[PDB]
């Protein structure tokens, strides 16, 4: 059992999987009130009731991303012990991720439930820059739109609550300090169970970036981590009340030459 009540990172092991939990309030300059994240051996929960919020950089828009992850998160130069990641995108035959989730929030709060990875040129960078990519997969959103511009839609399968469905995913692309690609499910789900293969998203991002002038040799990039969390806030938001619970977590990364 692990508990955190202030920003920071803690490692844990869940169902034999080495993971990292991060009570991530990366773009908040100051806050008052309470935040708590806990892992009890069977579930990870997060609860926030914070006020007196101000951002560090208004330009970034969101305020934080409480989350847990498998692998090496570049920004925090951090990995738990025993992860197979990072590996070259080309080394990933399949990467199945499964998790149950229940997200709740005050109605007007901009928020999402999104997963993400950082594809980088070198294996252990401490930042992302031109030539690198951030790929996100949004299963839910409230009062929040991905950054960049919507450039297309893809039909990508996934198992929703036990049933194979064909989801419709909007691809938003932003060319910032690195490339940002966000795939947003058009039928957002606030609570449920999902199982999917990250390889499908990597294949779709690879095609969308095939003609890029900033990103080259996509398959040679290092898939560093797989983050699961909830971004929240906006430059104007002065308070936030929300929380979540994730359970039934398993992942399977299949490595090939
Ligand atoms: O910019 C460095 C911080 O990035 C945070 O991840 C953001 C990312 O920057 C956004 O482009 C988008 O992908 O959402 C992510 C989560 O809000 C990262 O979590 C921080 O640790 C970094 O300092
Ligand atoms: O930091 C930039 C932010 O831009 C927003 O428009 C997106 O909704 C977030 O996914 C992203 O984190």
């Amino acid at each position: 059992m692990v508990l955190m009540t202030k920003p920071g990172t803690s490692d844990f092991v869940w169902n034999g999987i080495p993971l990292s939990m991060e009570l991530n309030l990366w773009n908040i300059k100051e806050y008052s009130g309470s935040v708590a994240m806990k892992f009890d051996g069977e579930k990870i929960t997060f609860d926030a009731d914070i006020q007196n919020l101000s951002p560090k950089e208004p330009e970034r828009y969101v305020l934080g991303y409480p989350e847990f992850y498998y692998g090496y998160k570049p920004w925090e130069n951090h990995t738990a012990e025993g992860s197979k990641l990072p590996v070259p995108v080309s080394s990933m035959k399949s990467f199945s991720v499964e998790v149950s989730f229940d997200i709740h929030h005050e109605p007007s709060l901009p928020l999402n439930f999104a997963m993400e990875t950082w594809l980088t040129r070198e294996k252990y960078q401490t930042e992302a820059s031109i030539g690198d990519v951030c790929i996100m997969v949004w299963f839910y959103f409230n009062n929040l739109t991905p950054g960049g511009e919507k450039i297309e839609e893809f039909t990508i399968p996934f198992v929703l609550n036990g049933e194979s469905v064909e989801g419709t995913w909007e691809l938003w692309l932003a060319e910032w300090g690195w490339d940002y690609l966000a795939f947003r499910l058009k039928d957002p789900v606030k609570k449920g169970r999902v199982k999917f293969d990250v390889r499908h998203f990597l294949d779709a991002a690879g095609k969308a970036l095939s003609s890029s002038a900033r990103v080259k040799d996509f398959e040679d990039l290092y898939f560093t981590v797989w983050e699961i969390g909830t971004e929240f806030g906006s430059p104007e938001t002065k308070s936030a009340q929300f929380g979540w619970k994730f359970e039934n977590f398993s992942i399977d990364l299949e490595v090939r030459e």
